[PDB]
């Protein structure tokens, strides 16, 4: 591995998993469009397993990058349109609130104030459909932007509504399976548990819990090496063979709405490029202050930017995850750990190794 890159990650690491007592920790940077892995610490410390580049990491909201491209894919099919209507996937969702409420709302977190979490009493359809229905919307639609999972949750359920398949089968029928993710899963088989690692909090060991909409908004567990493959999809879409993925691929990284110096795609997050670190937390998802944010929509959509930082931070109880790639340097980084630990300190360490790259 070029000194270079071996010596600023482990210079920026190190200190971080130090200061943060993350258990393990798995990182991924893609420069000049080749991979480069480092692992540390264990998957499992009561048995002293290492992580290692095939041990499985919740990546929760990371995961939404996955339903975004997803969404655009079925886009790029012709079966869903994001200026279409909630009710015409969902006809039962009657309540008058839903009356302009479309996909791209449901995609980028602008229905207007859609909750940040589905209750943990909702479990059947029919507990869902009564949650959706007796929502009242604190905002019109297309006014305020308020991250939300019950709102890309409920975008990923409709969009794979008119394929016929249900959402983990379209996710590895028409995601997965063409960018030869094949350690990437919604549901971890029994024949792989051997490398997912536990999570950490507080320091107890715990696993992500079933919940609705779980697979649609938080429910991918993936290795560094895939994830490396993930970002270097998203960096080049162009060499990207099926059609409707590559053109997914773009349609997530459009511009859809602006808010201070962000910009909302679907599921990705974007800032214009060269940006400093405290920007890119005051203008994205700080795990700490949960804010409401007046929107102005970009009409139309700005197609994927080469000079931007595209990024996404994710956690479950026990683990935290980032990802952030610049399309026109041709680099990217993944970090991965077994512990949810602070997202202005993800970003710190990200942008701390890219810029030393550019």
């Amino acid at each position: 591995a070029p000194q270079q890159i071996n010596d600023i990650v482990h210079r920026t690491i190190t200190p971080l998993i130090e200061q943060q007592k993350i258990p393990g920790m798995a990182v991924a940077v893609i420069y000049q469009g080749k991979p480069y892995y480092f692992t540390w610490g264990y998957a499992d410390i009561a048995k002293k397993q290492p992580v290692t580049q095939q041990t499985l990491f919740e990546l929760g909201s990371v995961s939404q990058t996955f339903t975004g491209v997803l969404g655009g894919d079925a886009i790029a099919r012709g079966e869903i349109k994001l200026s279409d209507p909630t009710t015409k996937y969902w006809p039962e969702l009657t309540a008058k609130q839903w009356n302009g409420i479309t996909l791209l709302h449901l995609a980028t977190y602008t229905a207007g104030g859609l909750p940040l979490q589905v209750p943990d009493e909702v479990k059947s359809s029919s507990d869902l459909l009564r949650f959706y229905q007796n929502w009242q919307p604190a905002w019109a639609p297309g006014t305020q932007r308020l991250y939300a999972n019950s709102s890309i949750g409920l975008f990923g359920a409709l969009a794979v509504k008119p394929s016929g398949l249900s959402f983990e089968q379209a996710m590895q029928t028409r995601v997965f399976q063409p960018l030869k993710l094949n350690h990437t899963w919604i549901n971890v088989p029994p024949a792989e548990e051997k490398n997912y690692a536990w999570g950490y909090r507080e320091g107890k060991a715990v696993h992500v819990s079933p919940g609705a909409l779980d697979a649609e908004a938080y429910g991918v567990k993936s290795t560094i090496e895939d994830m490396a493959r993930w970002v270097q999809s998203n960096l080049k879409p162009l060499d990207i063979n099926e059609k409707t993925l590559q053109q997914g691929i773009q349609l997530a990284q459009s511009r859809y709405w602006q808010t201070g110096d962000m910009y909302q795609g679907l599921g990705w997050e974007m800032l214009d490029w060269p940006v400093n670190p405290d920007s890119i937390i005051n203008g994205s998802d700080n795990k700490i202050a949960l804010a409401a944010r007046p929107v102005k929509a970009i009409t139309p959509p700005t197609p994927a930017v080469r000079a931007s930082w595209v990024h996404k931070t994710g956690a479950t109880g026990g683990f935290g995850s980032y990802v952030a790639f610049i399309p026109e340097k041709e680099l990217g980084i993944v970090m991965l750990a077994n512990k949810n630990y602070p997202n202005p300190a993800r970003v710190d360490a990200a942008w701390q190794i890219l810029n030393a790259l550019q």
